[PDB]
């Protein structure tokens, strides 16, 4: 049912750098994950331009933000192109090995962690606030998978038989104990307004 | 030999807005075109991860900047994934119709033209400095095409029989008469250093 994989050495090193570096401006994770959602949404939209049946799995192109104080999770859902099993395994559709190398040569040259997205590995900023991350995804050319990691050098992939989602990607952030401010409506609103004001898809902040 | 197409109404409107709006910070075009080259390069690299024969048409992943004062052109070449004929026709692989709409709702809300790339239509900033633009491209799954436009509502596409390039995209900017500062080594260097310092591919500035 569940396969376990090792992160390539460079990705594991990126993940330790994000987890262990003292760095206070953690809120940029939300921008990186929304921006990722926007890229996936752009992709399904571009595909629908020549093949409208690509949208048979859902015409709505949007991003939802769902906080849950009881489970201590912030979930980001989008109706973008989604990922195949192979995409999930190859670093969630990123060029993360070379992107990590570039990012680290910048960090030497003075840059800081807020610029991680410029190197294509913005996802991993999720580990600034999350102790575990679960990625649930559905691409038109494959079944629904769940990817999951709590860092420490490994991730899992399983075929997800739970809630079918049609098409897209759901990112569930199991928040660190001292990071529950990102479940507060006021705070999420503030971050979205600050860093994500010109995203070309509706972003709905669910309430509790 | 040569097909002529009309820009969708919204793209034509974007192109008039870029050409006719008084706006002095024109140098951002280079950043947008390099960043486009970087995205294409990321794509061929991601593809090679699972199918290394994708790089049979060239293993080198780079961006060259070639000024020519005699022809009055700045050319940007990259060895990225390239575009099929259909990509060229569908707004150079962009979601330009919806991206233009978003960009224009931002311009109402106070944003300026330097943020065009946040809406996926950064290419068209080329018309801040160029009176004509020629895009020559080669994707693994198709032949070599040349796209061309001097705005005014139309572009052409032809199958390019001239210099074969293996794989990638070449953007040739026929500069406006008052915009020849972007052929000066000092100036191009300055712009690349300012706006394009963390691009994960070597950028070579050719000399004359
Ligand atoms: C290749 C076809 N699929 C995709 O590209 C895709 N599909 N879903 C996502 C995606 C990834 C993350 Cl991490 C996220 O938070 C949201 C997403 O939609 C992505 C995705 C993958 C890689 C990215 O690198 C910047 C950004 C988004
Ligand atoms: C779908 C497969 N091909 C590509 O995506 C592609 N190939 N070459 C380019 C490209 C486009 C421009 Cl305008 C440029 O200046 C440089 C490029 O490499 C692109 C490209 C297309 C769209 C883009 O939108 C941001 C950015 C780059």
């Amino acid at each position: 049912e569940v396969e376990t994989f090792a992160f390539q050495a460079e990705i594991a090193q990126l993940m330790s750098l994000i987890i262990n570096t003292f760095y206070s401006n953690k809120e940029i994770f939300l921008r990186e994950l929304i921006s990722n959602s926007s890229d996936a949404l752009d992709k399904i939209r571009y595909e629908s331009l020549t093949d409208p049946s690509k949208l048979d799995s859902g015409k709505e192109l949007h991003i939802n933000l769902i906080p849950n104080k009881q489970d201590r999770t912030l979930t980001i859902v989008d109706t973008g192109i989604g990922m195949t099993k192979a995409d999930l395994i190859n670093n969630l559709g990123t060029i993360a090995k070379s992107g990590t190398k570039a990012f680290m040569e910048a960090l030497q040259a003075g840059a800081d962690i807020s610029m991680i997205g410029q190197f294509g590995v913005g996802f991993y900023s999720a580990y600034l606030v999350a102790e575990k991350v679960t990625v649930i995804t559905k691409h038109n050319d494959d079944e629904q998978y769940a990817w999951e990691s709590s860092a420490g050098g490994s991730f899992t992939v399983r075929t997800d038989t739970g809630e079918p989602m049609g098409r897209g990607t759901k990112v569930i952030l199991h928040l660190k104990e001292d990071q529950t401010e990102y479940l507060e409506e006021r705070r999420i609103k503030e971050i979205v307004k600050k860093h994500s004001q010109f995203i070309g898809y509706p972003i709905t902040l669910f309430v509790e």
